[PDB]
């Protein structure tokens, strides 16, 4: 696990360390009051040419020049000022409805299961929940993959990220079968794209016909592109919006159930604090969220160890002194929310995972903690997670009991993202007996 690696470099040689592991000379800077220099200004940007490992995958164009992978500070704040007006609070508010509606389906399928006996594999059960709700959410489309549909789409997305890691020069070393791998991560690609565009034309022809959709992520995306010569660029979003806005808190959700299986205090508290606030309602209203305080911790908590967007890049331009240390013009710096929260400077006992380090009247973290990352290039999405994974929990919390299956193991891998190296295998009571 190269972020480990990182993790002990930092701990022996200081907040900043240079590394070799990718294309282009780095460096991993760890200090608390670097991470508030570079990240909270809009003088620094993301260095295209470690984004171009998003951009293009073995050739392919994926991400694009869409909103992640774009890092010309002007033409991304072109786009990101038109799409923000998908993210409005009463936008996010119109989103429940869909949030309650796939936890609730995936609840019930996981019952239907639920005899102490039947191995699920809550990583995958968690994606296909993530997957249909931004799929709905966002572009107006039902993937139903917790009916059992669009596995080829699933598939193709685990592929592709399979392939941005495999991209790593000092990783995609020696051996054989690279070959296969191309092609199958290249038609990935071309997949995907492909699905986009089939949804883009389903949206266009809804509106030739008169018909008035509510306005989402894709209204916007749409919106961003209007001058555009051909759909490239839509396609760019498209694809950032699709992978971006599912495989993250898919991750983050099976890390949780993960965590989880082995912290039964942590979860009888959690359940208490579910019939408090929410009961037996079925569904959640949006008022409810803010009251699940426990539960915003635990995912918190959650995030800390195991963020599954473990690192941000920014271009340091010129030669410039870094917590002592001189760092050249031109050179990549890292910055990485995995390896600080796992450093005792800044956390105390940091492999035990306890949510009262978030509890209310706790300091906050100071430049220590950042999942969703910071300052200008955070997270268009934080506050759709947030919410939609306070709901899927929630759901699960209130009706479901679950045991790893002896033999899963708690480790973690990259594919782009980390997530779970298991698939989280459990047994699946109802709850209580
Ligand atoms: C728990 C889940 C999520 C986590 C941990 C997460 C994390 C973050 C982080 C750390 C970045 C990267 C910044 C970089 O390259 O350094 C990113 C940016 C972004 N995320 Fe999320 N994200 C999550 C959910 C979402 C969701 C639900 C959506 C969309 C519906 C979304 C959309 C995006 C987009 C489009 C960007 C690029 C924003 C910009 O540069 O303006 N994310 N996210
Ligand atoms: C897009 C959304 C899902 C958020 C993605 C956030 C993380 C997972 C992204 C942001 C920056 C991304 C990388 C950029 C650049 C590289 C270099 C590449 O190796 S290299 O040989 O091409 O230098 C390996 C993948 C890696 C580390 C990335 C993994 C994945 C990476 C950390």
């Amino acid at each position: 696990v190269l972020q480990d690696v990182f993790l002990d470099w930092a701990k022996k040689y200081g907040p900043v360390v240079r590394v070799n592991v990718f294309h282009k000379t780095s460096v991993i800077v760890t200090s608390p009051e670097s991470v508030k220099k570079f990240l909270m200004s809009t003088k620094y940007n993301k260095d295209s040419k470690m984004y171009r490992a998003l951009q293009t995958v073995f050739g392919e164009r994926l991400f694009g020049q869409g909103l992640v992978s774009e890092c010309n500070y002007e033409r991304w704040h072109k786009q990101r000022r038109v799409i923000d007006l998908a993210f409005s609070r009463s936008s996010l508010v119109s989103l429940m409805e869909t949030f309650n509606e796939k936890a609730e389906q995936l609840v019930e399928i996981l019952e239907a299961k639920a005899d102490g006996q039947t191995p699920v594999s809550m990583q995958d059960m968690l994606t296909y929940t993530a997957m249909d709700i931004l799929a709905k959410a966002a572009f107006g489309m039902e993937t139903s993959m917790l009916l059992g549909a669009q596995k080829p789409l699933s598939q193709a997305v685990k592929l592709m990220l399979e392939g941005i890691t495999a991209s790593r020069n000092t990783l995609a070393k020696f051996l054989p079968g690279k070959r296969k791998q191309l092609r199958e991560v290249r038609e990935s690609i071309r997949f995907l794209r492909q699905v986009g565009r089939d949804w883009v034309q389903r949206r266009r022809e809804a509106l030739k016909r008169g018909e008035e959709v509510p306005a989402d992520i894709l209204t916007q995306i749409l919106k961003a592109e209007e001058g555009a010569q051909d759909d490239e660029g839509l396609l760019d979003n498209f694809v950032t919006f699709f992978i971006a806005g599912h495989e993250t808190s898919a991750n983050h959700l099976a890390f949780t159930v993960m965590e989880l299986s082995r912290q039964p205090e942590i979860v009888a508290r959690l359940q208490a604090e579910v019939d408090e606030v929410i009961g037996s309602k079925r569904y959640l209203d949006f008022e409810d969220l803010g009251r699940l305080q426990y539960l915003s911790q635990v995912l918190k908590e959650s995030l800390r160890l195991y963020p599954p967007a473990w690192g941000t890049f920014r271009l340091l331009e010129e030669e410039t002194l870094i917590d002592g240390v001189r760092v050249p013009g031109n050179t990549p710096l890292l910055f990485s929310t995995y390896v600080m929260g796992r450093m005792d400077t800044y956390f105390e006992d940091p492999l035990t995972f306890n949510p009262d380090r978030f509890g209310p009247g706790a300091p906050k973290p100071r430049f220590t903690y950042f999942p969703f990352s910071l300052g200008h290039r955070s997270c268009i999405g934080q506050q759709f997670a947030q919410m939609e994974v306070k709901v899927v929990m929630a759901k699960l919390l209130q009706r479901l009991e679950f045991r790893l299956v002896p033999g899963q193991r708690f480790g973690l891998q990259e594919q782009a993202t980390l997530k779970p190296l298991d698939p989280v295998l459990c047994t699946l009571r109802p709850r209580g007996w």
